[PDB]
C-alpha cells in the first residue's frame, strides 16, 4: 500500500532489534503488539548487525524480524541506519568522508535490494532524525561540501543602499546540505525500490526548524515524518501544556508535509531513567492525548519509541511500552483502545481534515538566524536568548489553543501567498525579528485582499540580513501606518495597560512606542502609543511591538492574550469554527472533519473538572470517545482531569 | 626502627610544612610546641625541588634541619616520596610523565631513602602523597603507552556470551591496574635502599575515587593504609552537621581497604580555608575532637593534621595550620593536645582498640561507579541522575544506621569475606549498587542462604559489569530475589511511598520500581502496586524496595523512616549484643568499640539542642570515660550536649 | 607648546566642559540623515562629537584610502560648528564591535602605520578637529596571548627582566610575569600609538577611554599614560562596567568611575569619552535605557569630579547586527528622546555659567580610597578566577574599597579612588588626611614604608579585610614576619571563615558591624586593643607619631556590602576623620541610604552637587563648610530651608553657598 490521505491511521510502535534477543521474545513481542490493535513497526535497520568480518551482508537477525511481523500481518517502517559505533545511539546525520559515501551507497544497496522484497515493507526512513545542533563542520566531507557552496555563491558585504550586511553563509549552507543528504539517500534508495514509500522523521522541532526546508523535502518525499518526545522536545513547556507542545509539534509537521501525508514518527512510548532532558514515564492518559491531538490534526499514524527497549548502555530497559516481562503497561493498554477505535471507525478515522479556523501563526528561518547572531547564543530563557522567535509563537499557539481554536504553525514559505482573497483569514507574526522586502510585499498582498495581520515583539525590525530598517527606513511603515519611535528595557514582566481599561496585557523585557500615520493610535495609561490598527484594502493590522506573546510566556497567564486576539478575529472565524465561550486555562480544543461530519477534540490539563461551554459551527454534541465518562448538556462538556474527549457534532 | 602493628599506641601527629626561608629558630619552636601539645608524629613532605642543586646533585641541608630538631624533641617522621614538581602543583604528580620522568623519580627515591633511612626518628614512608585524581593524565605519553599496552593484553569482545553488545570499562580497569603498578613501584624502589621502615600511602576523596583504588592488591605492598579525610575537600555530599557521619564512613572505608594491616589518617584538616577548599571551614575545637575520636573508635593507630604550620606563599599561604601566625595553639592544637593526653593516660585501652562489628557491611563497588558514570554521561546535578547517587545512596543507609548508634562496615565488594560456611546474623546492604555482575550474585546467594539477611534498595543489579541490563535480557537476580521488575516510573526528586496498611510511609527519590513476585513475598502500596518484597532463601531473607529509599532519606533530610525499617529487617541477635539507641536521633551518632574484653561507645550529638539517648543491647553500666562538656547518664540514658563527644566504659 | 598646537583647542583644567555624542558613520546613510543629526545635535547645545574612523569603510579595491564618508561627516560638523573626537580605528571584521586591543602581527602592525599615516594626515587639516583618540577602549578581559605579536612581546618582556623563585629570606615567591608584562604592553602600543599619530599631527589633542575600570584597572598605568596624553577619557556604561552595583547606586558607580579617572589624570584634565545615551536591546551585560534624570545625574557627577566633558554612546545608531538601533539618544524618527532633551538642558546651563562650569576644583575631603594592581593580581591567583560573588571571587578586592567609597557618599562625603601610586607619598605633612585600605590584600616593603612615613607626618590609616596579608609576590608575611608589625602595632592570629554575612559583637556598648565571610583576630603590643564578646582582640588603634591607624582585619566593608546597610561603616568612619574634615567640607548631619553629596568649588565659590536615589521625598541636613544654601540647579523643584534641602526621588541638586 502507498500512504495517501485518505489512508486508515495507524497505531505502531518500534521493534528494537540487536543481537543477543531469542526467537520466542521477538514473537512474544510480534503477538502482543497485533493483539494491542497495533498494524505497524519501525525498525533500525543496524549496519553494525548485518556486516562480517570478511565484509558480507547477513540479513538473518533482521530477517527474523521481518518473517515475524509478516507472521502477525504487521508492516515495516524500515531505517536506513549505516554502521556506526555502538556509543552513537540516534546516528550520524551526514557522511564522514568520501570513502564513508561509498560504505553508505553499499549499505543501501545491500539492504533496500534484499528487504524490498517483503511484501510487509511499508516505508523506508532515508535516515533516523535528520538535523543536529553540532554539524560536523570539522570533518572532511562537510569542510569540502561548504568551500564548494560558498564558491558558487557570490555574497557582498553591503546591500544594495550601500548598508553592511550578514549573509548567514553557514545557515544558508545547512539548509541545502540537508536538502542535498536527503534527496541523494532518496535517489539512492529509488537505484533499487521505486515501490515503497519514502519517510524522514525531523525532530526537536521548536529548536532545529531553522535547518529545515519542508517544501524542498516535499518533491522525493512520499510522507513527512517526526520525532516528537515529551522528555526531548518540549523543554519549552511545562508538562501539562505537552498538549499545546504535541498540537503545535503536529501543525508544524502538517505544514512541512503540505500535500503530502504526515505521521509522527516517534512518540515517547516509556519511561525514562537516565535519558532524556525532561524525564518523564507518560501516563496512559498522555498516551491517549498525543494519538488523538495527532489524528486531529491529520496523523496517518503514531509510532511509540518503543514497543521493547535496549538491552546495553544507552537507554537500556528505557523508554518500552512493555514492562520487562514483556506484557502490556497501562501505555499499551492505552495505545490499543485508540487501534481499537479505529478499526471500529474506519470510515470517519481515514478522512479526518483538520478544520483550518483560518488562524496560521508563522515562523521563519531568519527570525531564528538573525536571533543566534543578535543573542550570541545566550541561554537565559528571556527575550535575549536562543529560543525566544519560537517561543512567542509558540504562546500565541497556546492563547488559541485555550480558546479552543484551531490554529497553524508554518513556516513562512508554507504559507500560500497567491490567492485572490484572504477575507476572514488571519496571519500572527509572534516577535518574527528578521521580515524582508519579499515577505512584505506578501503580506500586504495579503491584508490588502482581506487578511487580519496581528504582529507582536520586535516582528521586523531587522531583514534577512540583519539590517535593521527601524533605523535605516522602516519596511513596514506603509503596511502598518505607523513608525517605531522607541524601544525601552523594563523588567522581564511588566503590564501594557491600555487607556480604554478594556486590556491589561503582561508584556516581556521591552516596551516599544510607536508615531501613526494613517494607523489608528491605541495609548496606555503613561499617555504612550503602544499599538495601532491600520485599515489597509479590505484587510487590517494590529501592532503591538512589545511582546505580549512573550508577558503571557513569562506570567504563566494567556487570558488577556486570549481576550484580545479574540476581539481582532474576523466575526466569520468566531461564528463557523467550534471555539471556548472565554478563554479555560490548561484546557484545548481543536476541531476536524471526516466526510461531511464535523467533531471537537477537547483535553483538559488542569486539576479540576470543568464544564467548557462550545459555541461557534453548528450541531449538538454526541461524545463519540471519552476515557473518564465525559459529558455534555447542551453544548456545555463536563471534563475530567487528564480525560481526552471526541463530540461528534449531529 | 618500630614497626606500626594492631597493638601499637594511637598517636595524634602534624604535618610540619618545612619550604626555604624558615629560620632555625621558627623550626624549633615549631617542633617544641608539638611536643608539649602530647603529638609523637609529624609528616614532612621530601620535596625534590627543595634538595635539588644547579649542577642536579642532592643537598639534604633543609630536610636535615627539620629531622635533627624533630630528633631532639623525639618526635618521629612519615616522610612523603614528592619529587621535583611545578610549585603551583600542590597536591604532587600521580603518575610519571615520560619514562625520562620515571627515571628523574628512581634517582630522586635512590637519593632521599638512602639518606633519610639513616635517622632513627623515620618512622614511615609515605610512597606518594595522595595516589589518585579526577583529572588523569591520558594526554601524557607515558600513561597513553600503558594504556594502548594494557588493552592489547586483554582481550574484550563487543558481544557477551549470549550475543548481546557490552562495554567493556577499558579505561578504568587499567585506571585500577595503573594505580597497582605505579604504588607497587614505588614500593619496590624504596625497598632496593630501604627494608627497614613501614611503607604507607593516603587515598583520598574516597567517595568520589575509591573507583580507583584496588585496596587489597595495596596490602601486599603496604605496612599500613592511609587516608586524607578533610572537611573542605571530600565531604561535599554532606552538610557541616553531618561530618561526623562523613569522617565514620571515610574511617570505615579506609579500615575496610586496610584489611589485616593497620590502618591511620595520613590528613586531618588542622585549620583555617582562606581562599582553599571547596566546602571551606575553620574546623572547631569540637569538630578536632570528634574527629579524632570517630578514627580511633574505628581501629585508627593515628590521627596527622593537615598542618602544624602553614606554607608561606601562594596557594594556602597562612591557611590549615593547628598554630596561630604568632607560632601558638589555636583552641584546635589545645584540642588535639587533650586526647594525646588521654592516650598516654590510657594506653592499655587506646593501643587495642577493636572497633565492635555489628554484623552489618553496607558495600559499595567499582562497577558500579563506572556503568553510573557512562549513563549519567557525568552530569552534577546532584541527583540519582548525576555522578556520587552509588556512593550518596549507601552513605545514606550509613547515617541512617549512624542515627539508630549502631555500627556499619563500609566495605568495597571485594574486601567482604564471602568465603565462610555461615552467615548467621549477618547483614549486606546493597543500596543503588546498580552494577552486579554473575560471579557477586553467587557470592551473594551463598551468603543468604548460609543465613545472611540481604538488603537492597534502589537500581541495585539493574546492570551487570558490562553494563548490560540483565532486567530487559532476564533478570540475574530473580532467582536471589524470588520476584522480578515490573517497571520503573520517574516521579518528583522526592516522593512517598506509602506501603499497605500504614506501616511505613519511606521517602523515596526519583524513580518508583514495580516487581511481580513469585517465591517472595510481596509488599503493596496503598496504589495496589508491588513495591518491594521479603524472599526466604536457604537459611537467609532478602528484602528487595527497588525504588531509592536511602536517596529518598537524604533527599527528604530525614533518615527516620530508613532507619525504622532497617531496624525491623535486622537479625535479633544484632540488636541484642550492640549497643544502639532505643529510637532514631536526627543528627546523634553511636559506635561501639572494644578494648582488652571492654566495651566502650562514642556517642556525639550534632544536633542544635541537648538529647537523651536512650542506650539499650549488650551488656554493663555506663561509666562515662571522656565528655567534654560534662554530659551526665542516669542508667543508661546520656544526656549529650550539642557539639559533645563521649566515650562510655561499660563495666 | 603654544607655537606647536597652532589653531587646534588644547584642553586645560580651565576648559568651559562640553556635552558631546558619538556620530555613528557607516556606508548607505544619507546626506540628508546625517545633515539632520548634527542640526539636532547642535540645537540640543551639544558642542562635539565623536568619530570612529573604520579603516572598513575607507579602504578601496585597490587598497588607497578613499576619506569621502568621513569627509561627508566633518564638513557637516564644521557647518554646525560641531568639533570631532577621532578615533583610530583600523580595519578589523564587521563582527569585532570593540576592536582589537593589539596588533595580530608584525604585518598586522604595518597595516595600523599605514592606517595612522592616510588618517591623521588627511582629516588633522579639518579646523573642527578637537582630538585623536588613540584606540577604543584599551584592555580586554581576553587578552591575545595565542597571537604571534603578543606571544613573541611577551617571550622578549621575560628575557629582558631577571625573576629569581626565591625572594632575599629564601621563601618561594610569583612573579606576575604576565601582569608586569601586560602594565608594560598597554604602555607600550599606546604610546607607540602617540608616536605614530605625532609623526603627522603635533597639533591635536591625543586622548584615550578605558573602560569596565573596576575589572581592568589592573591592565592600566595612567601614571605612565599621562607622558604621551593631553588628556584621559573613560566608557562608563551603566549596562557593561557598574556590574558591581544595582542601578539606584549607579550613583555611586558613576562617583566612582569619575575618581578613578580623574585619579589617572593627575596634571592632565579628563572627561568622560562615553556615557550610555540610550536603550539596550539584545546588547550589555546588565541592560536598561537610561532615564532622563540618570543622564542629568551622570554629567552633573561628572562635572562636580572635574570632567571637561560628557559624550554619550551615542547620538544615532548602527544599522546591521550588533547594536542595530541600540544605545541613540535620537529615536527611529530622528527626534529627541526624554534623554537627548535632558542632555540638553546641562549644555544650556553650561552656556549660562560658562566662568562656574568652565573653573571646578573636585573639594578634596582629604579622604583617599586607594587600591592596587596588585592585590588584585594576587586575588585572581588565590580565587583561580572563581565568580561566585564573594570574597573568595574575582572582584573583592575593588568590590570592598567601592563599598567603603559608597559609605562616604551616603554620608555626602567626597573620597578620592585612587591607585596607590598615583598617591602623592612625598609631603612633610599629612594632617587631616585619610587612606583606606580596604582589603588591598597585597602590600610590599616600599609601600609599607610611604604608609609608615603618611602616618608618621599626621595621616589617619584605616585597613579592613586582608589589607597586608601577602606581597606583592604572593608571599604572606603574615606567616613569614608580619611587615606592618610596626605600623599596626599589633600581629595577626587567626582568620575563621564563617558566613557570607556575620556580626562582629564588640565588648562594649553592644555595638555590632556588617562582615564578611573571615574572622581576624589579632594581638596588640603598641595599638589599643578593642575586644569582641567572645573575649578575642578584633581591632585595634595604634598612634603613630602625629598619625592613627585603625585596623579591623574582618571585611567590614564587605560586611555592609552583603547586608545591602553602610549606615554602619559610615557612623564608624565618620568616628575616625580628623575633625577638620568634618568642620570643613559639606556632608550629612547623619547618614542617608541611597542619597549621595559630592561638594566642589569654582572660582573661591563652593557647591554641592546632591542626589536622591531612595523611594521618597528626603530632607537632608548638609553641615560644614560656611555658607547658606542658594538651589543653582534643581529638576524637580527641591526646595532648603536654611541648610536643610528637602529633594525628591532620582532628582538632581546643585547648591550654591553664599
Ligand atoms: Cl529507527
Ligand atoms: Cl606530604
Ligand atoms: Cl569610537
Amino acid at each position: 500500500e502507498r500512504i495517501s490521505k485518505q489512508s486508515t491511521p495507524f497505531v505502531g510502535a518500534q521493534i528494537f532489534i540487536e543481537p543477543g534477543q531469542t526467537q520466542e521474545q521477538i514473537e512474544q513481542w510480534f503477538k502482543l503488539l497485533a493483539e494491542s490493535n497495533m498494524t505497524t513497526c519501525r525498525i533500525r535497520m543496524f549496519g553494525k548487525y548485518m556486516k562480517t568480518p570478511s565484509g558480507t551482508y547477513d540479513f538473518t537477525l533482521f530477517d527474523r524480524a521481518f518473517k515475524l511481523a509478516d507472521k502477525y500481518h504487521i508492516k515495516v517502517y524500515a531505517t536506513l541506519f549505516p554502521d556506526t559505533e555502538f556509543t552513537d545511539v540516534g546516528g550520524f546525520k551526514f557522511p564522514h568522508s568520501r570513502e564513508h559515501q561509498k560504505e553508505v551507497e553499499d549499505y543501501i544497496k545491500n539492504v533496500v535490494s534484499h528487504f524490498s522484497q517483503y511484501k510487509n515493507l511499508a516505508a523506508w526512513v532515508l535516515i533516523n532524525e535528520p538535523g543536529t545542533p553540532n554539524l560536523p563542520f570539522n570533518e572532511p566531507f562537510t569542510k569540502e561540501r561548504f568551500s564548494d557552496w560558498k564558491k558558487e555563491h557570490n555574497f557582498s558585504e553591503y546591500n544594495e543602499k550601500g548598508y553592511p550586511v550578514l549573509n548567514f553563509e553557514k545557515e544558508n549552507f545547512i539548509i541545502d546540505y540537508h536538502n542535498w543528504y536527503l534527496n541523494w539517500l532518496a535517489n539512492q534508495v529509488r537505484l533499487y525500490d521505486k515501490q515503497h514509500d519514502l519517510h524522514v522523521n525531523p525532530h526537536n522541532v521548536f529548536k532545529l526548524s531553522g535547518l529545515y526546508d519542508f517544501p524542498t523535502w516535499r518533491t522525493f518525499l512520499n510522507s513527512l515524518g517526526g520525532s516528537a518526545h515529551a522528555s526531548w522536545h518540549f523543554g519549552y513547556f511545562p508538562r501539562k501544556a505537552y498538549t499545546v507542545a504535541m498540537s503545535a509539534n503536529a501543525e508544524l509537521i502538517r505544514s512541512g508535509a503540505g500535500e503530502l501525508p504526515w505521521l509522527m514518527t516517534e512518540l515517547q512510548g516509556g519511561n525514562n531513567l537516565y535519558s532524556g532532558a525532561n524525564p518523564l514515564c507518560p501516563t496512559a492518559e498522555e498516551i491517549i492525548q498525543w494519538l488523538w491531538i495527532n489524528f486531529a490534526t491529520e496523523a496517518k499514524g503514531g509510532i511509540f519509541w518503543s514497543f521493547n527497549a535496549r538491552s546495553t548502555a544507552a537507554e537500556a530497559g528505557e523508554w518500552a511500552m512493555i514492562n520487562f516481562k514483556n506484557k502490556s503497561s497501562d501505555r499499551l493498554i492505552a495505545a490499543a483502545t485508540i487501534g481499537k477505535f479505529i478499526t471500529e471507525n474506519v470510515k470517519m478515522m481515514s478522512n479526518i481534515k483538520t478544520l483550518n479556523s483560518g488562524i496560521s501563526i508563522l515562523y521563519n528561518h531568519e527570525s531564528m538566524w538573525v536571533e543566534a547572531a543578535q543573542t550570541r547564543g545566550k541561554l537565559n530563557g528571556n527575550g535575549r536568548s536562543i529560543g525566544a522567535v519560537m517561543c512567542s509563537p509558540l504562546s500565541y499557539f497556546e492563547a488559541l489553543s485555550e480558546t479552543g481554536l484551531q490554529a497553524n504553525f508554518k513556516e513562512i514559505k508554507e504559507f500560500d501567498f497567491s490567492l485572490n482573497d484572504y477575507t476572514d483569514q488571519v496571519i500572527i507574526l509572534s516577535h518574527q525579528i528578521a521580515l524582508d522586502n519579499k515577505v512584505i510585499k506578501q503580506l500586504e498582498s495579503f491584508v490588502e485582499k482581506g487578511g487580519t495581520l496581528i504582529a507582536d515583539g520586535l516582528t521586523g525590525y531587522y531583514d534577512y540580513q540583519a539590517h535593521s530598517t527601524v533605523v535605516s527606513g522602516f519596511a513596514l511603515e506603509n503596511l502598518f501606518g505607523s513608525y517605531p519611535i522607541e524601544y525601552k528595557i523594563k523588567e522581564n514582566l511588566f503590564s501594557l495597560d491600555f487607556e480604554k481599561d478594556n486590556y491589561k496585557l503582561p508584556a516581556h523585557l521591552w516596551k516599544g512606542t510607536i508615531e501613526t500615520s494613517k494607523a489608528t493610535p491605541i495609548m496606555d495609561k503613561e499617555g504612550e502609543c503602544i499599538a495601532c490598527i491600520n485599515q489597509y484594502g479590505k484587510g487590517k493590522v494590529f501592532w503591538i511591538p512589545s511582546p505580549i506573546a512573550l508577558g503571557a510566556r513569562e506570567s504563566k497567564d494567556f487570558s488577556e492574550l486570549s481576550k484580545l486576539t479574540v476581539s481582532l478575529l474576523p466575526n466569520k472565524i468566531l461564528n463557523d469554527n467550534p471555539h471556548f465561550d472565554k478563554h479555560y486555562k490548561d484546557v484545548m480544543m481543536k476541531s476536524f472533519k471526516s466526510n461531511g461530519t464535523m467533531y471537537s477534540l477537547i483535553i483538559n490539563k488542569s486539576a479540576s473538572v470543568q464544564t467548557v461551554d462550545i459555541v461557534g459551527g453548528k450541531g449538538k454534541a454526541f461524545i463519540l470517545f471519552a476515557n473518564k465518562n465525559a459529558h455534555s448538556t447542551a453544548n456545555k462538556l463536563t471534563i475530567s482531569p487528564e480525560e481526552t474527549v471526541i463530540i461528534k457534532w449531529k
